[PDB]
Order: structure tokens, then sequence, then C-alpha cells
């Protein structure tokens, strides 16, 4: 009949969240139904949160893109699926609520070994690494890439996926107050360095990936993420990318699905592994979003959906 | 020995600043080889060197040209790996459009036995270039499609014949209707350069292409499709789009990836070696007839590489 689901009342701060109850919806066709387990903190949710969103969307609204559960109803006409198979999934909003419904081209079948909190912590951050890496720049064996925000969700994707080819040196940029942390997961780490990348590569960075120029190689290639004769005369390339709108604009679910069958794969040889920082209730949203503005987390923030708080 | 005979450009302006004259033949300094040079590449930026449209220009008087091929004439100092009589093609940082050459041994490639030296100055400008913006720019690979302007010049030519080479890859060709029935056989659709070939190509395939190349002699691109501009950010991340520039005389002469270009070329080799890509050559030219090839190749009339031939009479 009805669940529990995050409501933003309109866009503001964090004040502006509620939890209510409201109708469950049902699948359509083509679409499954989600007994959610876990849900997806991503920095975009905070955008939405005050309003920075293009063409935002009507208020009130249930947030988030991202959760894992179990299917527990079939929309006419799904094919692969039964009820009480684990699946996490990509929604266009709508993810912080106790049912979600999604089209099925948006739902992944998880393996066995992968529990609920990895699987939503999984989706956004690795397809976005993956895409970055392999789709608009080529990254190859003995480049190097510049990673800002190297201690987020998406840096520590990029650097597990860098890992995974062989002579890649990772540089990475974050809060002096995370190196401990994450100094690890690169080769070299800087405290927000130009000098410092030159010192160790005279030439620079075969891929800069910078989230919300200088620095490249020739033919290297800088990618921005959630002076056309000067590329001429540097053989430089400038992209930018946004894996919600690539989903649910412009019709790319399927290049998607080839994506996370290969991060899959790679999970399933233990090459990468997401890392999930804390479990929160939906009791406990406000507080979950404030430790992501105070850059607190180590790892992915997630919603439990069933913790009492 | 005697002084050696040469295309100078007096100083900027039009075509009646070439002229030709004579010069002291240059030697080989240490890693570079000496070039007996039997013909010459024409390209467009020849034209804007003659100009004075190259930021910053050389000092005239100056030889033009990039892109020769010939006959190892003599060695330099450090050098290893050539011998005398070697049949080779190189690019040189001006000074081509002369019988005699001198450059740096990383800029010079052995030609087959089978390739003339007419096909060979044909041969490293344009389909290094092709090569690169595909396949290092860009990552063409199976199913793709590609848009192409000047489907019949010498790059725009290139690029059709290394798409063939990758399976089930769609060219879309751009040209003046009089090339047509000369090059429809090598591109898949081939359009109207006048007309409004965005609807027509739209009309094959809705969602656009895989890549653009564009010369410099949007709307078009499918989702992670890449623009590419040869010799608004947030629009980028909200469309998903890459825009790329290439230049790839300041690729070797300015920013050292010669080591990178002779892979390429090492590539293009074996491929023109399984006879899969074959240079188009639109016309040779004496050295005395420069003006008219410059002006042809001004008015766009050329289907492939205009090329100076040293031996051919006026």
């Amino acid at each position: 009949m009805e669940m529990r689901a995050v409501v933003l009342a309109g866009f503001g701060g964090l004040n502006k969240l509620r939890l209510f109850r409201k109708a469950m919806p049902e699948p359509q066709d083509g679409e499954l139904k989600i007994r959610v387990k876990a849900c997806g903190l991503n920095f975009i949710d905070l955008m939405v949160r005050q309003g920075n969103i293009d063409n935002p969307p009507k208020t009130p609204l249930v947030p988030g893109f991202e959760c894992s559960g179990i299917v527990e109803a079939l929309g006419d006409s799904v094919k692969g699926y039964e009820i009480g198979d684990r699946v996490m999934a990509f929604v266009n909003y709508n993810a912080w609520a106790e049912v979600v419904c999604t089209p099925v081209e948006f739902v992944y079948k998880i393996p066995d070994d992968m529990s609920f909190s990895e699987a939503a912590a999984f989706p956004m951050n690795f397809v976005t690494a993956y895409v970055m890496l392999f789709e608009v720049a080529n990254l190859r064996e003995g480049m190097s890439v510049l990673v800002h925000s190297a201690g987020g969700g998406v840096g520590q994707a990029v650097a597990q996926l860098c890992s995974t080819v062989p002579n890649v040196t990772v540089f990475g940029t974050a809060s002096t107050f995370k190196h401990e942390a994450i100094k690890d997961s690169v080769t070299h780490l800087f405290d927000r360095y130009v000098q410092e990348v030159k010192r160790i590569s005279a030439e620079g960075v075969d891929i800069v990936l910078d989230c919300l120029l200088s620095l490249l190689k020739p033919l290297g290639t800088y990618i921005l993420y959630g002076n056309p004769i000067k590329l001429y005369e540097e053989n430089k390339v400038i992209a930018g990318f946004s894996l919600l709108n690539l989903l649910f604009k412009q019709g790319r679910a399927g290049l998607i699905r080839g994506v996370v069958e290969k991060l899959i794969g790679l999970y399933n040889q233990k090459k990468i592994k997401p890392v999930v920082d804390s479990l929160w209730a939906l009791e406990e949203v406000k507080e979950a979003m404030q430790r992501i503005h105070d850059r607190g987390n180590i790892g992915k923030l997630i919603l439990d959906v069933e913790k009492t708080p």
C-alpha cells in the first residue's frame, strides 16, 4: 500500500528534508519494482538539495539515483529477472525510499559475494571512472593520470582501475587531512603541485580528471565531470562527462551495461572493490549530508533503508 | 658541390613572391642525413606560409615545404641504420622544395622498393594525420561512423582508406558534385558539400556520427563522440562530447613526438605492403609550376595529393 521515503520539501539547506509515507509505485511495462536495501549518497544529491541542477525537477521530490535491493515485482514484458533476484540499479530520482520502480535497462544483477551496501556504492563511481578512462580517454600502458579529489568516490574508483593497467602512474591531489588514509591508493599524492608533478614527469600527464590544461602532455585529455585554436596548436583534447545525462537523456543504457559487465568481471577477479564508509538510517540523512559537506568520510556514504537510528 | 636549385619565398604575399634560385647545398650535421630530393608534397599549410599566416612566422627569404622523398646521398656523424642509396621519405622543418635537403634522422623513413618517389612524397603528411586522428585522438573501433569533410582531398582519402581497415565502419563524406563519380567508391555515402548534408546524414543515422573530422582549410556528434579540428565547457559536460585539435607539424618539431610518429609510420608501411592503403596522387608539377599547383589547391580542384616532381619538365 504505502512506503517510507525521504522527501525534499523544497530547495534549500538540510532542514528541507522530511521522512514521509507515500504511495508505493507499481512497475509499468518494461520496469521492475525493487525492495530497496541500500542507497548511494552522491555529491550530486547535495546539489539537487540546493536546486543547483540543470532543468531542476519539481519539488516535493524523492532524491537519489543509485540503489540496491531485491526484485519484488515484474512489469509487463520484462526479460531476465525473477522476484528474489539481488540487483543494483540507477534510477532517475526516487532512489531514497523503501521501494523503487525503474526501467529494466538500468538494472544489474549482482554477484552473491557482493553485499547490498557494496552494490549501492558500485555503479555511479565505478561506471563514471571506467567510462572516463577507457571510453573518453583511452588509458594504456605507461600513461599517467592526474586525479583531483583523489580521496572522493570517483577518485578512488579511478585509482583502482588504473592499477588494472600496467605501469600507470597516478597523481592525486587531496585535503592534506586525508593523506594518511589515501596515500597507499596512488603513486604520488599532493596537498592541493604543478611543479611537484613536473619534477616526476617533465612533460606532465596524459589524462587530467577534474570534478565540479597546462598539465597535459601532447595528445593528452582533460575531462570535466560531475579556445579551439589552442587545442589545435597544443594537440590537446577537452571532454565533458555526465553519467546521468548519458543514461536518462541520451539513451546509452546498452553501452553502460557493457561497462557494468566488465566492472563485475573485475570485481569477481578481486581486482576492484567499492569502499563503504558508514551506513545511515533514513532518519539520519541530514547528518550524512553534513558529513559529506565537512569532507569527514573516507569511503562512500550509504543509506541503509532497514537501519533503525 | 655546385649550388643547388630551390624554390624561394622572396617575402610574404601572393603567388608572385615565389621564384626559382640557386642555393648553397647543405651538409649533414651530427644525427642528420642528406637527401637528394626526387619529389615534394604540396600541403595547404604551404599556402599559409606563402601569405605569412603562421604565428610566429619564420624570416624571409625562405625555402618552403615540409614533406619530401628521395635518395640518401650522405650520412652525418651520429647516424646508424642507413646507407647511401637508401630510398626514403621525410619530414623537414621547411626547406623541402630544393634539390637537396638535410634533416634529423628521427624524421626519415625508409620506403619499400614497390613505392615510387611520387607516392612516397604523398604518403607521410596525409596518412600520418589520418592515422593519428582516428586511432590516437579518437579511438575508431568496429561499427562506428565517421564524417569526413573534403572527402576528395589527400587527408580525406587517407581517412576513407584507413576506416576500411576496421570492420563495419560507415564513412560519410562531403565533396563538390563534379568529384562524386571519381570518389564515390571510396566512402559509404557521399554528399554535396554545399547542400545540407546534416539532414542527409541524419536520415541515414538519426543520432549522427561517432567522429567528425573538420579541416582548417558539433550538432552532428553522437554521445561520447569526438570532433577533431585539424590543419562552452558546460555544453561538453551536458552533451557528453569531446573536442580536439590536431597539428602534426607541431607534434613533430615543437612537442618532440618523433618516436610516436615512427610507430604510426611503421604501421602505415605495414598496411601499404599488405595493399590495404595507397596514396591517391592528383597531379605532378615541375618546380617552375609551383604557383599553378598552389592555385589549384586554393581552388579546391584536386582529388588527392599534388606533388612537385623535381625531374618533370615544364
